[PDB]
């Protein structure tokens, strides 16, 4: 729980991957919102809110970056956004709806969420600023996500399940791949995957998802 040294050489480094796979994360997001519009038409206008939202976020982590005279490896992040990229981009294809909204409404939202939770205690002065003005957005794209579900639970439970079985494993290669330099940010492996899984619980539970539903889910992660 010390505060790092944010002006190491270790420190900045590790903050080249991370802060590029936020940054990367939010134009994705943006991106996500826009597309998810072809599919909801009728949606367009608050879905190009939410993408407007994301925008500003990944201004701001920008921001970060240079305050800490840091260079965001860009490629690094691209890579480690593709697996799921690829995931939503065929389901986006094939008109799937539910898949896109389980892969960025509730997954991608509910890692954020615990990742910025998690970061904003070892924070420098400048990003917490930035940091706790981003996770009530969070909340309102988890919840955005969470009230469509609801509301079509019933025509596509199935769907669910798969995406669920697909892409939560991808999440979980995620934290793996990231925990290293998270740590050397003094972030705790274990907080984040305590924060993402209660944080995806509560989502699918609002969404109408029971206990021996949802912990047959939290397993795939496998
Ligand atoms: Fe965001
Ligand atoms: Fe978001």
């Amino acid at each position: 729980e010390a505060l790092p040294d944010f002006t190491s050489d270790r420190y900045k480094d590790a903050y080249s991957r991370i802060n590029a796979i936020v940054i990367e994360g939010e134009q994705e997001a943006h991106d996500n919102y826009i597309a998810i519009g072809t599919l909801l038409p009728d949606h367009v206008e608050e879905l190009k809110r939410l993408a407007k939202m994301e925008m500003r976020h990944k201004k701001g982590f920008t921001a970060c970056g240079k305050n800490l005279g840091v260079e965001a490896d860009m490629d690094f992040a691209r890579e480690f956004f593709a697996p799921l990229r690829d995931n939503f981009q065929t389901a986006l294809g094939q008109g799937k709806t539910p898949t896109c909204l389980l892969i960025q409404a509730l997954l991608i939202e509910a890692f954020a969420i615990s990742a910025y939770h998690t970061y904003i205690p070892v924070s420098d002065p400048f990003a917490r600023k930035i940091t706790e003005g981003v996770v009530k957005d969070e909340y309102t794209h988890l919840n955005y996500g969470e009230a469509w579900l609801k509301a079509n639970l019933e025509s596509c439970r199935e769907e669910l399940l798969e995406a669920n079985r697909e892409n939560l494993p991808l999440i979980r290669r995620m934290l793996d791949q990231v925990a290293g330099d998270a740590a050397v940010l003094q972030m705790d492996k274990e907080d984040l995957i305590e924060d993402f899984l209660i944080a995806y619980q509560e989502s699918l539970t609002e969404i109408g998802f029971n206990t021996r539903e949802i912990t047959r889910m939290a397993a795939a992660a496998l």
